[PDB]
């Protein structure tokens, strides 16, 4: 009857919101090449408002689904197919939505550090340019030389101490970069890759956990993974790919190197 049919009508409009938002959230690329984090902020924020109103329409669904229940149908079995389709897809849609706050995070913080140190390199070749036209240009003019004495080289040298605490902080901080560039399709991969899970996902072949330790096998189907728990293909959503990033670590000990040189220059020009 018209309950039935308004009720099938409705769970199928509800079901295609469902699985639209979750074409958009499998299928989003988080890896290095998409820098728009912000965007991705303030979309998800949004998502998060229209998840919030949905709630009740859904829990308003499964109450009208339990009441055609009550009088035993020949429909009951697609009635019941549908309420399960609506709480595994609702529930599904949350985890999504922790695969996005992790994301974002971490994401968010790869991107502020590879900045900082651009922005680290960026000083540390002023400092080199400085010593280069202190050894280089010509000193000859007395204003060259009274602009010398006029010049406090302990406070220079205090300058490079407190940059050399700087960079041990940002190598500290390289510590926990999560790797973006191992996410693409376009990636070579020259072994396994260690995954951590953040979300929970669940089938018949696998069930993986938030925090689940995973490794990754291989491209399976666009957006997937073939991975290692049982081994199994899922969603790359799923997963961050943890620390370590050997690029990462490599650019703090490669400015750190660079930094020592300067330091070394410095004290053969002042002493
Ligand atoms: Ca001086």
């Amino acid at each position: 009857l018209e309950s039935l049919h308004s009720f099938v009508a409705a769970a199928t409009k509800e079901l295609m919101w469902l699985n639209e938002k979750e074409e958009e959230e499998v299928g989003f690329d988080w890896s290095d090449r998409n820098t728009n984090m912000t965007a991705k902020k303030e979309s998800y924020s949004a998502l998060m408002r229209e998840l919030e109103l949905k709630e009740k329409k859904i829990k308003e669904l499964q109450n009208a689904g339990d009441r055609l229940l009550r009088e035993d149908h020949p429909a009951r079995p697609t009635v019941e197919s549908f309420q399960a389709a609506l709480q595994t897809q609702w529930s599904w849609m949350l985890q999504l939505c922790c695969c996005i706050e992790a994301h974002l995070k971490e994401n968010a913080a790869y991107f502020q550090f590879f900045s900082d140190v651009r922005e680290a390199e960026g000083q540390l070749q002023k400092l080199q340019e400085a010593l280069r036209r202190k050894y280089s240009c010509d000193r000859s003019a007395t204003v060259t030389r009274l602009e010398d004495l006029l010049q406090d080289a302990q406070d220079e040298k205090e300058q490079l101490n407190e940059y050399k605490g700087h960079l041990s902080g940002l190598a500290k901080r390289a510590k926990a970069v999560v790797q973006l560039k191992p996410r693409h399709p376009a990636h070579p991969m020259r072994g396994r890759l260690p995954l951590l899970a953040v979300c929970d996902y669940k089938q018949v072949e696998v069930t993986v956990h938030k925090g689940d330790e995973c490794q990754l096998v291989g491209p399976a189907q666009p957006s997937h993974w073939k991975v290692l728990s049982s081994e199994a293909a899922v969603p790359s959503v799923c997963f961050l790919v943890p620390p370590p990033n050997q690029e990462a670590q490599e650019a703090v000990t490669r400015l750190e190197a660079q930094h020592q040189a300067l330091v070394t220059l410095w004290h053969q020009l002042h002493v």
